[PDB]
Parts: C-alpha cells; sequence; structure tokens
C-alpha cells in the first residue's frame, strides 16, 4: 500500500485530486492546509467538507498562512470566493486539528519512513518548515510530487511564473535544493491538455452525484480559464500531477534537469530557471528535479470520468 | 530603394546575412562592429575581406568594443577562432574608417531620415550609444530588426538566455525602452528551422564560389551546433533575421507583445521576459517589439539557394 | 523578576553575557543554540560546559544549525577553534535537550507570556523559525534585545554588513517585520568602546577564577581584534547588549528608526539600512526598532569589574 | 597652468564653484551640464548667465538629459525652481554650443593631454559617455575630482545614498572602473562643516555685489537643508570639492580605498560601499579612489570669504 500527504491551499482542482487518490484505494493519511488560491480559514473548511462528502475523517492540519517573506495574492477572482464558484461551504461535524501542519509532516515521515509520499499540489511552505525543523524527512519520504513551474516562462500568475512557486519562492528554494526525490509538473506543459467543450459536454450529461459537483466546482474556473488564459476550455494542474503519481504511464516525456528558483523580489520571482545541459554555459551538471514534458491525454481523461461515475 | 545599416559581430552568418542585402539589390549605406562572437580586431577584418568579395567599398566603422557595463564572453568554441572556422582573413586594400560607429549611425540617420533601415543582428551596444548621443534617431530611423532573445526561455549562451542580448542587456534595456519600430525574431524560434543532413549535402553538391564559401564558412560551426546545442544540422539566426526584413511574408506568425530585458548581474542576466496580456497580472499594456513566432521554411531556403547561385 | 532566553553562536562574549544575566539574579530561562561563530556540535558544548562553572542546570535546546536559505561561513579565525581560543571544552554532566530551540521559545512564550525577554546576541534563526510556527509569540515576549547591524555601513563579516545578521539575513527579515518590540546595539557602535591596554593589563592582576577564565577566553579574539580590525584592544558587542537589557541608563543616545534588511545575495547581503526621516525621500515613518548609537563606557565596565570579581 | 572642465547640474554651489576657480585664476576650458538639481533647459541657462557675470566667454555645452539606463527625480524642493531660489535667469547674450558634451570632453581630452582636470560636482553620465566613446581619455585626463556618495550610508537623497551617484550609478560605476586618479569628497563628510549662523550672519553684513548674491542664491537652500536634513546651517558640497581641488591642504585626511557602485534598481540604488581592507572578507585589494574624510574647517571659509570679496 502507498501512504500519501496531500498539501492544499484548497480549491477545486484539490478536492478533485483528494478524491482521485481515495476512489483509487491509495491511502490517504493526512491533509495539510497551506496559503495560496484562496482566503486560508476557508481552504481549511473546503477540506473538511471534501472528507465529509466521501465519509472519512483523515485529519486535517492547518499550516502556514502566509509565506516564509514575501508578500503574495489570493486568486478568488480565478477560483471563486469558494474555491469552487461563490459558493462557501461549511462542514457540518469534522473539525480542524490543533497541530500545525510542518509538525505532523515530521510525525507521519517518522510513522512511514521510507514509504511516505508528498502530494505538493500548492505553495511549498509547509514542507520547508518541516524540513527546516527536522533535516532527516529527506530520506524518510519516498517522494514529492510537485504541481509548479513554468519551464518554458508561460506563467499564469505572471507572464513568466507560475502561481505555487510565485506565492512562496523562499520555501521552493528551500525545497528543490534540500535533496528530496522530486518529479515536478510544470503549468506549460498541462496547459497543453484541456478539458475540450466535447469533453465538457460528455460530463454534463453523465448525471452522477461526482458529475454533478464536477460541473459546479469547474463552472467558474473554466469561465476565466477561457477568457483570461486563452485556455481552450479548463485545464487540471493538480489532478494531472495525481493522476502521474498513482499510474506514471501517463507521463510519456520526462526528463532529469537542474531548476533553480527565482526567490527575489524582482520581476523574475518564482521563476523555475532550467539547466538542460545543452548551452554554452552551465549552472550545474547535478540534476535536482524529473520534469515531465508530456501526457497522454486519453489516459489521462480515462482516469477523469471513472472518478464521475463512483457516485 | 530601401536603406540599411548592418551591424554585425561578425561571424559566418552576419557574413551571409551581408550578401543576401547585396544579392537582392538593397542599398547597403554601412557597416558597423560590435564586440560579440569572436576577437573585436578580427570581427573589422572579417567585415572589411568579406566587401572584397563582392567588389564593395561600403564604409566599416569600428563600434563598442566592449558592453556598455559588463564583463562578457568571445565564444570562438562555437564559431572558430575567425568566426568562420580557424581561418583568420584579412583584406588586401580595404581598411576601416576612424569614425566610431555611434557617431556614423547618428550621421547616417540624418542623411536618411525616414528611410534607414538598421539590421541588428548583434549585440545592441552601438546603437544604444548613437541613442544615448542623439535620441531623435528614433524617428529618424525607420525600422529596427533585430535578432535577439529567447521568448520560451531556451537560451543558447545560458540555459536560458541569448548571445547578443546576454552580451550587453543594458544596451538592449536602452534599445527597447526608446521608442523604435522593432521586429524581433528570437533565437528560440529560429532553432526550430535547422539546415538539415539533406540540405547540407545539396549545397556541398552545388560547386559554385558561394556554395564552397558556405559550406567552408559553416562547418565548424555546424559541427559545434550539433553536438553541444543539439541541433539537427545548424541554424541560421541571422539570415532568417536578414531573409524576414527582406520579404515579410517568410515571417507566417507574428505578436506585439511587451518585452523587459534583465539587465542584472544575477542568474537571469539578458532573459527576454514576455508579457501576452494573458496572465493574472500583467507588467504594461503598451507592446514595444513585434515578435516572430514561425517562419515558411521553404521560402526561406529558397532565398539561400539563390543567394549560393551568385556566383 | 525578570525572565530571559538567550540564544548563542556560542564563543566568549555569549559566554560571559549568560553570566552578566546569572551573576546579577536574573532568571535564565533557557540557553538556545543557533549557527554562526563555531562549529554548531561545539556551540552546543560550550554552552553546557559554561553552565557546569556556575553549578546551574539551565536547559540547553540545540537550534538551527545552518541558514534558512543562504549559505554562511564560520569565524574559528576569530573566535579560536573552540570559541574561547584554541580549547575545545566538553561538560562533564548535563546534556542537551531533545526539543529543537523553536518548539522550546513557542511553550516558554506561553509559559511566560508578557514577561519574556529574548536576548537575541546571534543570527537570527531560530527567533525567526519560532515566530513562523506561531506568530502569536509576538505578543508573548515583552522584549527582544539584538545585538546586530552596521548602521554607518562599518561592517565586520564584510565591510558593510555585521556578522549576526549577514549570516541569515531572511531570519532578520521576518524579525525586523514581525512587530516584535526591538531594541538594537550595532557593531559600529559598540567598536567605540573597546577594552583598552589599561584596562585589560587591570584584569591580568586581578587573580580571581573568573578574571584568570577571561583572560584565557579573550586572548586570542583580542589578538585578532587589534591586528585585522584594527581595533585598539576587543570589543564587548554581546556583552554591551546584555549589560543594556540588565540596565537600560547604559545607553546614553537612542533613536527610533525604521531599519530594512537586505537580503539578497548581491554584495550588499546583511546590510541594515536605516531611515532617519531626514532625506529628500523616505521608505516608510514607521520605525521598527529602538537603536541605540551611544552608552557610557565607565558604568559598562563597572558591570565588568563586578562579574569579574563573583569568584 | 591648471585647465579644468567642470561639469554641472546647475544650481547655487556649482555657479559658486565655478567662480572659486575663476576667481582664483585657473583656467576653466569649459563648461558641461548634465541632468541632476533642476530641469535640464534652465541648468544651460543658469551657466551661461552665471559667465556673464564675470565677463567670460567660456563655451558652455549641453551634455545628457537624462540617465543611462535609470529614471530620476529632480530636486526643485531643494534647490529653488531655478536652482538659486525660484528666480530663474535667462542671458542676454551668450548661447549653448551645439556639440555634445561628451564629445567636447574627447576634444579637450586631446587638446590638453596630461594636464585636464575634470570637476565632477554632479551626476557622471557625461564623463561616462566620453570614456565609452574613447577610452583613451583616462590617461590623458591628469585627474577627477568627484563629489559624490555617502561612505558611512548617510544619505540626502535617499535615506543611504547621496543624489549624484544615486541619479546615474551605471556612470558612475563605469567611472568608478574606467582607471581613473580620483580623488572623491562624500556628502558624509562635508556634512560636518555647514556654515553656522555666526558665519551667515557675517556674509549678509560684507555688502559686496558677490556677497548679496550669495545670500540671495542660498536663502532656500538653507531654509531646506535645516528643516529637512537637520543641517545646522548649508553645507558647501561642491564648494569644499573644488576648494580641496585649488588647495590640497584643506583635506585633512585622505584614504586609498575600493569603492562599489550599487546600480541596481532595489533599495540599495546609488550607494557607495566601501572596503578599507579591515573586515574578515574583502571585495578586492585594489584600491580606486582616494577618499577625503575631514577637512579644515577655517581654511575653506578662508577662500568663501575671500571669493565674497571678489566685487
Ligand atoms: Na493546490
Ligand atoms: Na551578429
Ligand atoms: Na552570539
Ligand atoms: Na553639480
Amino acid at each position: 500500500m502507498r501512504h500519501f500527504i496531500i498539501d492544499c491551499d484548497t480549491a477545486e482542482d484539490d478536492v478533485l485530486s483528494l478524491y482521485l487518490l481515495l476512489k483509487n484505494n491509495i491511502d490517504v493519511v493526512a491533509v495539510t492546509i497551506v496559503e495560496g488560491n484562496i482566503s486560508y480559514e476557508q481552504e481549511v473548511k473546503n477540506a473538511l467538507w471534501a472528507l465529509e462528502q466521501v465519509n472519512r475523517e483523515i485529519p486535517v492540519y492547518p499550516g502556514a498562512n502566509k509565506p516564509l517573506l514575501k508578500n503574495y495574492i489570493t486568486v478568488e477572482k480565478v477560483h471563486g470566493k469558494g474555491g469552487i464558484g461563490d459558493v462557501t461551504v461549511e462542514p457540518k461535524r469534522l473539525k480542524a486539528q490543533e497541530k500545525h501542519a510542518a509538525l505532523a509532516i515530521i510525525d507521519l515521515a517518522n510513522e512511514y519512513a521510507g514509504e511516505l509520499e508528498f502530494l505538493a499540489i500548492s505553495p511549498l511552505t509547509n514542507l520547508a518548515l518541516a524540513y527546516l525543523l527536522d533535516n532527516s524527512i529527506v530520506k524518510k519520504i519516498k517522494k514529492v510530487w510537485v504541481m509548479g513551474g513554468a519551464v518554458f516562462g508561460i506563467g499564469n500568475i505572471t507572464p513568466v511564473a507560475e502561481f505555487n512557486i510565485w506565492v512562496d519562492p523562499d520555501a521552493a528554494k528551500i525545497v528543490f535544493n534540500a535533496g528530496f526525490d522530486i518529479t515536478m509538473i510544470p503549468w506549460d506543459v498541462i496547459i497543453n491538455y484541456p478539458v475540450t467543450d466535447e469533453e465538457w459536454n460528455v460530463i454534463k450529461n453523465m448525471k452522477t452525484r461526482m458529475s454533478e459537483l464536477y460541473v459546479s466546482m469547474y463552472l467558474h474556473y473554466r469561465q476565466y480559464s477561457s477568457t483570461v488564459q486563452k485556455i481552450n476550455g479548463h485545464p487540471h494542474p493538480d489532478a494531472i500531477t495525481t493522476a502521474i503519481a498513482i499510474d506514471g504511464s501517463i507521463a510519456t516525456r520526462r526528463e532529469k534537469r537542474f531548476v533553480v528558483i527565482d526567490n527575489t523580489d524582482n520581476i523574475t520571482r518564482g521563476m523555475t530557471l532550467v539547466d538542460r545541459f545543452d548551452a554554452d554555459t552551465s549552472w550545474s551538471d547535478k540534476p535536482n528535479a524529473e520534469i515531465v514534458y508530456e501526457i497522454n491525454k486519453k489516459s489521462f481523461m480515462e482516469k477523469i470520468y471513472d472518478l464521475l461515475n463512483w457516485f
């Protein structure tokens, strides 16, 4: 059995990623919450509410509510006030744990030493804080699956940077320098694989509780993604990362490269600068991340349709 | 009649660009020399020698031999010691002018006010110095055709930056902020259109003086480009820029965008950061450059074969 | 009764500062250890050994052994391999606690809420980590006494920066932005008040255990300070800070100003940039630190002689 | 005979510096104008008008009207709209030369090779541009006398930077790296030597044309300097620099040190960072400037009273 922590700035694609793991009988041992997409206290409530819909009592540990050093902005314009459109949900029964996410990560890394996997689909503040307190988690965590970066400089939050890295580039720099086994899925790869109008219409006609929930959660994000980002539909940054974590054959091209995080407050803040070892100069010959450059869209969407037929 | 200055850090593709203009009856009013690809004094001699092969006495004005502020490196590993392989040519009769290129640019902008075009296929130091001395050249020069940048961060001199901009990013920043009418051809566009083994073999069998010269001038560059940069053949960064300046239909996709030059001494030195007006934040809504994103390869190579049949 | 944590990159002046507090019946509730002056594991042993000489069993909590983000250098050339010259001491009985200093700071801030004082005579990594995990410590800690900075740009570790801030300028920036009640004693103030040859000779003739220990601990530092830094004797950066914490009248000039920490990796790394509200432009009108600009040397040395007569 | 160019962002202390040279029979071969203190076209008119009051026809060459790269602000709040209070003077007869100051500097460096001295009491843009066009001026100019910097980080335009360097720190970096023989007079040295109320009253009672002109030109600057900068009277940054150029014994302490110019757009823009070779690390052991740290106030004021008795 595989054991995962999922780290969430909880909006629509975080909820769907949690569900992809659970639907597929992956052991989710904790959900950790970090600043990012929407108001932090609503992110905590979103996760608790999400667990209730699937009858689970997995602990939710609130973590950092701001970056280590930098200021950031939430993006409720992108995801809705509640992260799933403008509805702001509230759990009926479940309550957040008191312990800080960074301390929970250390405890869980000990309990599941050598087998724990970390699904880093959000800003990296909690993982950085856990590392800073206990450097031994680099061996104890088997694998870090990172949704982050823009490896061709086609960013979302700025023209050249991706949101998760940009929110806390100091935390990202710490994580990328620590020695974790990282596989990274960039924004400017996943935008090549949007959910098309044809696919969206198929989902709207499924009429299961899950398909209805997906339509409800994604409508606002789809409108924004199409109108502002000029994406032909909506993207699945976190759900693609999660699908590859579950089934690695969904990734069809990977390269091990050396990634530098820009942690300045300059215009280049949050950029992922990638040495491919093919230029006239080089920064390092030691790769620190396996980067996914292509996926099998058909295989990915098969996992999504399977999830939406759950109930 | 069109009137051009060509600004050269003279290596193989600068020589071929000069010849493309001359073969095609474009009036080249001066050649200006700038630091870059190889030793500066050999760059001056290369240009004088090149003019001799085609019976012209166009003036050659030596300009800047170092960037405004930064240190740089020459790349004789890429182009050969002489910029056309390891041969180091010497003109028999022609001599360089005494006047600094920046002063010649100002004089020529006055003589050809409203019609002068500037083919900026090299680091931008001379054009920047001319602007700094006389800001009025922004109207007097009709068009600046720039070979420069990496708009997907796929660089040559560093992993993320292109050579011409990286050599003198202060000069580039001055040029991009001045208000010139700029059309820019990036490195990470032109590398999609290498001269293939099939095309190279056709050229090797042509047996004209020009085809023999092309083979001689490009052999070293082709070996390096294939082995280090992993290009399938060799690229034509300057000759593509020149071909588009002559015949704009060679460019098949263009976008007007806002380009920021990174002029730090940090790892991101020399990057061209491009706002496409499609992100959650934006730096400016005022474009400053028309960027070429695609070309017609067949049309471009037709111009090259035509040139090689000259004599 | 006043209650203090003392945070040490333990070398000679940290030992003397601990003793100044204890000699004078200030309640020291913990010693916390941070990276800085010498090898981290020897810093832990130095503190344990120091407590043994005065019959105390105060807990010692090892904290960060490296900066949050940056690389740093130890300075055993300045303080000796063991921080008190080249002797490397070892406690006979006392052992370090297991709990991380940052977690101990949070616990102690709760136990002594509203009365706890923090003597920050070292790099600020532990206090920053404690804040990041629990922001409420800003009210619970009554006062932070900081030895740090160079307010006229007369640095020690670099020409323009002071060691404690330079080692971890990210941690410093976090601390200075958090909202603590800070009084700061700069390097380029304390160097105006060295222990003179006259004073040193008086100490060498005292013949108490404490005076003999002081001579032993300071000989290497005095030689280095005089030969390299060109100080006329040796300075007491931490002991002056501590003396002012005990008796505020030792400070004879203070100003509340706005301090910005340079946390770049550029040449200005670690600078404390001070807005005095007297320039043609201003960064903020909100002070964040009370800075000590002058002391009464006679009063300070009276505290030192008193300490050396303890036993 | 000594031969000088004086480079002016012409306000009150530039006018007085020109007069100090002329009163004392130093050959002023040209006045060059640069962006800085007030509107550029008024700076040109100020210089022409100033020459008329002393019956000279020395050529005035307009130079740069903006920094090489950065934006800047004028400071008419400090000097008055006209740079000498709010009066905006106009020459009756003299006209500016057409030739750019940078080209005039090169011509004059050739005409007076080995003897020309450059009084750089303003932003360094013209000298940088002249160097960039002809690097040989570094030997041909005997001496550069620079009013600039803040060597204890006590700035005027920002809390930590001095105006002349801050306006164009790229130009400053070029000048300080070129190899000129530089003696530098910092802002945070000259502010120790203001014109006191006693001295001001003596001047107000002199009743010569020059004393009346001095009172008229300095009233606005004195009010501002006292109220904002908290100076006890008004300072003479340029006139002190000029006095030392004329009589070196006015400087009573000098040190040869290594000065780095901060040419970023960060908060530290325009800082002069000085390596004294006394820190635990060092940037270079090669000095590039002789810095004046103290003057004889009595000797300086004797030169001023002598000037005011001219007519
Ligand atoms: Na997320
Ligand atoms: Na070129
Ligand atoms: Na310390
Ligand atoms: Na001036």
